[PDB]
């Protein structure tokens, strides 16, 4: 079992950077978001078992699966959000421990942005909080969406309290201002998980 760091951060936090600083030390790096979407991009076998499971309005115009019909479809009809789970589930999670097996690093960084929403910090051994303000958040995202103000809001009302995040972080990293000094901040955390995947 190696030892597994996981990042968290709301939306706009810019947790690249601080995922890039380990990268850059040579961490592998187990993107969670990049392995869902895998699990159900165009041609792979689950978007095909939930196509024919749900129909064909699951499939998007650039046959991608359309998220919003699907989750609306699931909504409040529990034996098709545990069908869904069952299928999705363990595929993630075979992906996922995959990659942690041919990780190469002492340690490994999962990045999950949905860490807290999803209860799923139990299952790493420590976890980095990038640390922002809703401010930050707002202007990061408007700037990458393209999106209005009350749209961002919104986002941020769904997702996890600051005070929420804290709750189950074991190490905080402030990336509210220029991502500079990151790399050095993020030197020190490296060495001390080294010494905490040494001792585990
Ligand atoms: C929506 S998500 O993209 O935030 N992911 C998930 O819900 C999800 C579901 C199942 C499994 C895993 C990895 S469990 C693990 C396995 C080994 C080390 S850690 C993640």
């Amino acid at each position: 079992m190696r030892y597994i760091v996981a990042l968290t951060g709301g939306i706009g936090s810019g947790k690249s950077t601080v995922a890039n600083a380990f990268a850059d030390l040579g961490i592998n790096v187990i993107d969670a978001d990049i392995i869902a979407r895998q699990v159900v991009e165009p041609g792979a076998p689950a978007l095909h078992a939930i196509a024919d499971h749900f129909g064909a309005n699951m499939i998007a115009a650039d046959g991608t699966l359309q998220r919003r019909a699907l989750r609306e479809r699931i909504f409040a009809n529990p034996e098709e959000k545990n069908w869904l789970n069952a299928l999705l589930h363990p595929l993630i999670q075979q992906e996922t421990q995959h990659q942690i097996q041919q990780a190469t690093s002492p340690y490994v960084l999962w990045v999950v942005p949905l860490l807290v929403e999803n209860s799923l910090y139990k299952k790493a051994n420590r976890v980095l909080v990038v640390d922002v303000s809703p401010e930050t958040q707002l202007k990061r995202t408007m700037q990458r969406d393209d999106v209005t103000r009350e749209h961002v809001e919104q986002i941020l009302a769904a997702q996890a309290t600051r005070e929420a995040r804290l709750a189950v972080a074991d190490d905080v990293i402030d990336n509210n201002g220029a991502p500079d000094a990151i790399a050095s901040d993020v030197a020190r955390l490296h060495a001390h998980y080294l010494q905490l995947a040494s001792q585990f």
